[PDB]
């Protein structure tokens, strides 16, 4: 059992917001993040609805996935997780402009894989999978978390015409862009400048990333893969354990 005792865990400075909770930096036993959910007298049916959250995070142990570390129910509902020294991946291509060589970008994208095959082998969909999830820690490990971002939004879920839009294929998708980004430094949609046309056109089928606007050195293999995961017809897409061994493939090449 994984519930934190009262009065353990010191909460600092917030550092913002995502799809679900608000993040601080807190302590408890070094360093620690803390998600409080700001639930206020907890209800039964919350209660249980929280529990079925920390029990889906909890049956995840891995390098390459934000680490679960607790939970409180007292004085707030929140989630301890490991802390991340560092930022993020988008921040290091759109914000810092970090001159990674292309060994570090396959690296990158070889540990998102690895993540994200571990997520789907225990049959955890992220569901909006993005470069702003993919902390790098240390500037070295991909952390992959947190379960106005329709750039990685595959076409089937910006219909939402489904009963179930979510899927391993539209988090395969997802990791497509994650990819287009590595590869070009550069958001997808460069000089499409409204984003009701963007979303239009994709759930319609008649935008995909421009792929020649990858990086010269940018590998075949590569090339290839990307445009595997960015297909129109979710079935058509690679699952992660082949993502994973083209990559792997590609990473010794390199
Ligand atoms: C800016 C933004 C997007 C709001 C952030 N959220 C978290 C954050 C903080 C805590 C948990 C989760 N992710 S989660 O809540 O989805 C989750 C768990 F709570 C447990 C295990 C995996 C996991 F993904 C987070 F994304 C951030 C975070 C996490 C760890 N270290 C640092 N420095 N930041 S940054």
């Amino acid at each position: 059992d994984w519930e934190i005792p009262d009065g353990q865990i010191t909460v600092g400075q917030r550092i913002g917001s995502g799809s679900f909770g608000t993040v601080y930096k807190g302590k408890w036993h070094g360093d620690v993040a803390v998600k409080m959910l700001n639930v206020t007298a907890p209800t039964p049916q919350q209660l249980q609805a929280f529990k079925n959250e920390v029990g889906v995070l909890r049956k995840t142990r891995h390098v390459n996935i934000l680490l679960f570390m607790g939970y409180s129910t007292k004085p707030q509902l929140a989630i301890v997780t490991q802390w991340c020294e560092g930022s993020s991946l988008y921040h290091h291509l759109h914000a810092s402009e970090t001159k990674f060589e292309m060994k570090k970008l396959i690296d990158i994208a070889r540990q998102t894989a690895r993540g994200m095959d571990y997520l789907h082998a225990k049959s955890i969909i992220h569901r909006d999978l993005k470069s702003n999830n993919i902390f790098l820690h240390e500037d070295n490990t991909v952390k992959i978390g947190d379960f106005g971002s329709i750039l990685w939004m595959a076409p089937e879920v910006i219909r939402m015409q489904d009963s179930n839009p979510y899927s391993f294929q539209s988090d395969v998708y997802a990791f497509g862009i994650v990819l287009y980004e590595l590869m070009t430094g550069q958001l997808p949609y460069s000089n499409i400048n409204n984003r009701d046309q963007i979303i239009e056109m994709v759930g319609r089928g008649s935008l995909s990333p421009d792929l020649s606007k990858v990086r010269s050195n940018c590998p075949k293999r590569m090339k290839r893969l990307m445009a595997e995961c960015l297909k129109k017809k979710r079935d058509e897409r690679p699952s992660f354990p082949r993502i994973l061994a083209e990559i792997e493939e590609l990473a010794r090449e390199l």
